[PDB]
This record gives structure tokens, C-alpha cells and sequence, in this order.
């Protein structure tokens, strides 16, 4: 089971032990390209890099590099691009790797400033008539509407190829209300952001898969990733409790490193999914 486990680990302060067992496992692969010194500019934290193995690759041929990587998850059936928040540089990139990669929506779980300084760049339209046009990409990005609720805000975008004219739209789901430090102390209101994403079909397969990021793009964001796909697990099998949520988490770090940075993410986690799975059915 998983309920009766977050009992006894929870109420062991066992957490942090955990964690560590997590870190201590984790997969270990080559981020050859990352490390370039021509992609020095392209990473936000010189400790946070995609594993070359599951690298997203843009479409370009002066240079291919972006820092995200595909979780690609079998059982699941679900796939993830996890990338850094973009830098002022890496704009055009970030959306050109959206358009290549056909996704339809992306998720944000930060905000553009957080504790004093820029977590990440403004990296799309604030106002309708004050359209963004990335010209190294030859993209154009225009706020075509926006839902702002309690905590988080639901964005539609149009993203247009300027080489050939063909414009598609875009979901940017901004979950505006994570707090300064820790976690939330209830996961009800980011359950509801995953559903609301989930809702829109941007998760789904006839689409690209989803593109998550927070700062670094693995923590938070690794907690989203690893919500969805344990509550996706307990719907196709028969044995829902079965599903090992450190199991998956190590699964989905064979694919980007660092996933889940706190013992308190991972608490956190293992309380969506529970609470998540419940909600489901009533
Ligand atoms: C130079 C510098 O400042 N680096 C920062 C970069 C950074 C990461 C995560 C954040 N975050 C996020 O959610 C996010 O944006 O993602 C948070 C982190 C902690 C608490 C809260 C938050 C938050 O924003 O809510 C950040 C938030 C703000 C600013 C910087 C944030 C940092 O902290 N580095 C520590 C190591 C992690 C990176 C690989 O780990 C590993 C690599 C391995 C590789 C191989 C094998 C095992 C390995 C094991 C590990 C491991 O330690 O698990």
C-alpha cells in the first residue's frame, strides 16, 4: 500500500531519510552537451542539466541545445518536456521547442520574480495589444485572453510560425499561488490546477507532450510530473494501492536528474496523489 506507508513515514520523521535513500539511487547519466562551453549562456544553474540520452533536440542546425529533457513514462503512457525557466536568451528557443514539439500547453509553477530576484524571463505577453515576436526563431506569441483566479491563472496564446505563416494556440497554465518557502500546506488547490490541465486535453496523446517548468525545472515540477502519472497509474491497475511512488520517482529521474528536490516535495507529492485518488472517486 501507500496510505498506511505515509502514516508510518510521516509520523517517524522518516521523510528526510527517505529523500536521501531517493538521492542516493538515483540514476547517474552524461550531460556531455550540457557541459559545452558554446551552451554556457543556455543553462540557468551550471548544477541542473538535461542527461543527453533524453535531451530535446530544436530543430535548428547551428545549435540543437535547449535544457529540458522528455520524461517518457511506458506504464503511464504519458510523456512530460521538463525544462529551466527560460533566460532572456533562450526565449525564442524555449518556444521554439514547443512548436517543434507540437504541445499544446505549458505549465508554470513559479513566478517570474520570486525572494527578490528573476526565477525566470518573462517569456510571454502580458497585455493583448503588446504582441512578442522572437527573431532568431521567427515566432510570434500574442495574449489572445486570460482567466485569472484565486490560485492560478489559465492564459490562451497564439503562437505563430512566421516562416510559414501557420498559427496554432497555445494553453499556459500558471499556477501563481506557491508560496515564498516549503510547500502548500493543502495540495487541494494544486489537485485542481493538474485537473484543470488535465481538462483541457494538453496531457493527452494526440498532442505533444506538456511542457512543465518552475525555475529549475525539477522541483516543482517534478512534483506535477510525478502527481499525474502515480493517480494516471491507480486508473489502470487493478490493485491501485500497489503503485510505489518512489519507484516512480526514480523511474522519472532516469530521464532528468534531481526530480522531487525536498523531503518536503516528496511529502507533498505522496499527499496530492492520496488526496488526488480520493477526490476521483468521491
Ligand atoms: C547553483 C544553484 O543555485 N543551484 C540551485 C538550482 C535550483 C534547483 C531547484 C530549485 N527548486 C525548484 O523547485 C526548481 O526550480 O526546480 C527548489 C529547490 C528546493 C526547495 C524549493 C524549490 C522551489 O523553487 O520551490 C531552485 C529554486 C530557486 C533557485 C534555484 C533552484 C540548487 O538548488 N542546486 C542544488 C542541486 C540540485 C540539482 C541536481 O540534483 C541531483 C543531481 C544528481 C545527478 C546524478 C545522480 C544523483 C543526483 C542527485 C541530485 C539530488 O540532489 O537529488
Amino acid at each position: 500500500e501507500m496510505e498506511k506507508e505515509f502514516e508510518q513515514i510521516d509520523k517517524s520523521g522518516s521523510w528526510a531519510a527517505i529523500y536521501q535513500d531517493i538521492r542516493h539511487e538515483a540514476s547517474d547519466f552524461p550531460c556531455r552537451v550540457a557541459k559545452l562551453p558554446k551552451n554556457k549562456n543556455r543553462n540557468r544553474y551550471r548544477d541542473v542539466s538535461p542527461f543527453d540520452h533524453s535531451r530535446i533536440k530544436l530543430h535548428q542546425e547551428d545549435n540543437d541545445y535547449i535544457n529540458a529533457s522528455l520524461i517518457k513514462m511506458e506504464e503511464a503512457q504519458r510523456s512530460y518536456i521538463l525544462t529551466q525557466g527560460p533566460l532572456p536568451n533562450t526565449c525564442g528557443h524555449f518556444w521554439e521547442m514547443v512548436w517543434e514539439q507540437k504541445s499544446r500547453g505549458v505549465v508554470m509553477l513559479n513566478r517570474v520574480m520570486e525572494k527578490g530576484s528573476l526565477k525566470c524571463a518573462q517569456y510571454w505577453p502580458q497585455k493583448e495589444e503588446k504582441e512578442m515576436i522572437f527573431e532568431d526563431t521567427n515566432l510570434k506569441l500574442t495574449l489572445i485572453s486570460e482567466d485569472i483566479k484565486s490560485y492560478y491563472t489559465v492564459r490562451q496564446l497564439e503562437l505563430e510560425n512566421l516562416t510559414t505563416q501557420e498559427t496554432r494556440e497555445i494553453l499556459h497554465f500558471h499556477y501563481t499561488t506557491w508560496p515564498d518557502f516549503g510547500v502548500p500546506e493543502s495540495p487541494a488547490s494544486f489537485l485542481n490546477f493538474l485537473f484543470k490541465v488535465r481538462e483541457s486535453g494538453s496531457l493527452s496523446p494526440e498532442h505533444g507532450p506538456v511542457v512543465v517548468h518552475c525555475s529549475a525545472g525539477i522541483g516543482r515540477s517534478g512534483t506535477f510530473c510525478l502527481a499525474d502519472t502515480c493517480l494516471l497509474l491507480m486508473d489502470k491497475r487493478k490493485d491501485p494501492s500497489s503503485v510505489d511512488i518512489k519507484k516512480v520517482l526514480l523511474e522519472m529521474r532516469k530521464f532528468r536528474m534531481g526530480l522531487i528536490q525536498t523531503a518536503d516535495q516528496l511529502r507533498f507529492s505522496y499527499l496530492a496523489v492520496i488526496e488526488g485518488a480520493k477526490f476521483i472517486m468521491g
